[PDB]
């Protein structure tokens, strides 16, 4: 058993390469590492403690070809050219969404969690405490994990860092996935949710006088779930307080179930924007900077801030709110930007915005019980597992394909549907993967019969999340039949053969689904499919 001349040339926490047992006493932090062999590759593991800051954990050369990975939801999963990177200009409004350590970002290619190339996968197992990423600094590809300046008197635990080789490449993300789901006992629900969901045919414009038309429409389609989107709410922070038309978020609940469905609702819950009630009479709930709220983002055409989820006033407030819908009869729920929990800055305890994040999630968690699914959205991703019961894994869908859309976070049915190909490995393995919604609707949008049936099939064969947005007056007999062939190609395990194409085509097999073993050959400029069902 030979060292490969590229492991040899391999550098972990500043030391040549090799299997054993190490101890790295430095300036201001020690950590004490072990370097283990394991099926498919490495598992570098141990602990640390002092002030570690941004630790070099691995370094080696870039690959010219790399499947790079956002932290969040929304960003995307995609191969890049690792020697003509250019750094992108980041939207102020919404820096944070593009990395957790903008600084990174805005000079060099940045990885989160893991990164590919054809034959090998280095990949962390949990963001716990640190925030773990990739740099490529001057041809050199560094794993880092950042501690956000946080001391820490005694050991914890490093996140583990594994290095697999195969050739076969999904192979390695699908075992790398596992180890993840192992790691943090990830949540892998034995029934998938089918539903309607508002937002992609009335945005904020939803009328609960809307609401009700499909609420009664909905008894003719195949949905468990009956999910209020963003529109009920008066503010951002104020989710008991309701607006125009709708009653009571009690109401709301009650009309849904005596409808016979699951009740559903869309929350922002770390979020508090600057004009909330919340906000105004809680100045000191949120990050800060410089003493000062800080803002996390700018949506709806507001500041709006971060809850800071080190304080115990702030999580006995998310309990008391989930325990509020929960008590009303919600049994799902969709939170949405949770990346704001996890934002950089002043908090009232000298903890990471990771571990800040983390006890947000398992206090939400806590408050709706093992019998509510939570569907995580807009949200670091390794750091939600166990957490989470469905993540969404793109950019927003749109009913249009986004012709005239960059790949660049703004919605598009292509961007959505590539983030749900690239990112198909963590579904039923991290949780289970949302593609986003299905747009099935014949009049009020821009896609053809074609382009709906690539989506819904595509989603289909991956095993994904099933949840349709349309006012469904306006969904017919092919809509209908869309929806129905869909649902009976679930139930596998699917595998995208390339995962490194760079043309935007995939070819994709699912075994064991309602229809056997099945094939999709699908072709995102072209818009174009083939499927082939055993
Ligand atoms: O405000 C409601 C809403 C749009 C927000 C969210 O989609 C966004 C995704 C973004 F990158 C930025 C943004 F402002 C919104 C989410 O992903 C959607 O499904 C839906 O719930
Ligand atoms: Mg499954």
């Amino acid at each position: 058993v030979p060292r490969g001349s590229h492991m040899a040339s391999m550098e972990i926490f500043g030391k040549t390469f090799r299997e054993g047992r190490f101890v790295l006493k430095e300036k201001n932090f020690t950590v004490e590492f072990a370097v283990e062999k394991i099926h498919l590759g490495w598992k570098i593991s141990g602990r640390v403690k002092g002030s570690p800051g941004r630790l070099e954990v691995l370094r080696t050369k870039a690959p010219e070809k790399v499947l790079v990975n956002n932290w969040q939801s929304w960003g995307p999963c995609r191969v890049v050219d690792a020697f003509s990177f250019k750094p992108p200009e980041i939207d102020p409004n919404w820096r944070y969404t593009a990395s957790v350590v903008p600084d990174v970002l805005e000079r060099n290619l940045q990885s989160d969690y893991f990164v590919a190339e054809e034959g090998k996968v280095y990949g962390f197992l949990s963001s716990k405490i640190a925030h773990p990423f990739f740099a490529v600094e001057d041809g050199e590809l560094v794993a880092y994990l950042e501690y956000f300046d946080v001391e820490f008197d005694d050991f914890v635990p490093l996140e583990p860092l594994v290095v697999l080789e195969d050739p076969n490449t999904p192979l390695l993300l699908e075992k790398y996935a596992e180890l993840v789901g192992m790691e943090n006992n990830a949540r892998v629900p034995k029934h998938t949710p089918t539903g309607w969901c508002s937002w992609y045919h009335y945005f904020l414009d939803l009328t609960w006088e809307e609401t009700l038309k499909n609420l009664k429409l909905a008894k003719n389609f195949p949905f468990e779930v009956f999910q209020i989107d963003d529109a009920y709410e008066k503010d951002i922070g104020d989710w008991l307080v309701t607006r125009g038309d709708f009653p009571s978020v009690e109401e709301m609940a009650k009309v849904i179930a005596e409808n016979g469905f699951i009740p559903g609702i869309w929350t922002a819950p770390f979020s508090v924007s600057e004009t909330s009630d919340v906000f105004n009479e809680h100045p000191d709930w949120v990050v800060k900077e410089n003493g000062e709220p800080k803002m996390a983002y700018r949506n709806w055409n507001k500041k709006i801030y971060a809850l800071d989820l080190s304080k115990d006033e702030v999580l006995n407030w998310l309990f008391d709110l989930f325990s509020s819908l929960r008590k009303m009869g919600y049994r799902y729920f969709k939170i949405d930007f949770l990346f704001a929990g996890a934002v950089p800055g002043e908090r009232k305890k000298n903890i990471t915005p990771i571990q800040a994040f983390r006890k947000g999630i398992e206090t939400i968690r806590k408050a709706v019980g093992e019998d509510s699914f939570i569907l995580g959205c807009g949200s670091p991703l390794l750091p939600a597992v166990g957490c989470v019961d469905g993540m969404r894994i793109g950019p927003d869908t749109a009913p249009f394909w986004g012709e005239h859309i960059e790949d660049n976070g703004a919605p598009a049915a292509r961007w959505a549907l590539r983030n749900a190909i690239t990112r198909y490995f963590m579904h039923d393995r991290f949780w289970l993967n949302d593609p986003d919604c299905l747009i099935l609707r014949e009049e009020k949008t821009d896609l053809t019969q074609k382009e709906k049936e690539l989506y819904s099939y595509t989603c289909g064969v991956l095993d994904n999340m099933i949840i349709e947005s349309d006012d469904l007056s306006l969904v017919r007999d092919h809509g209908k039949k869309v929806l129905k062939e869909t649902l009976e190609l679930l139930g596998g395990r699917p595998r995208v053969q390339n995962i490194m194409s760079e043309d935007l085509r995939y070819e994709i097999v699912s075994s064991g689904t309602l229809s056997g073993n099945v094939k999709i050959v699908v072709d995102l400029n072209s818009r174009e499919y083939h499927l082939e069902k055993e």
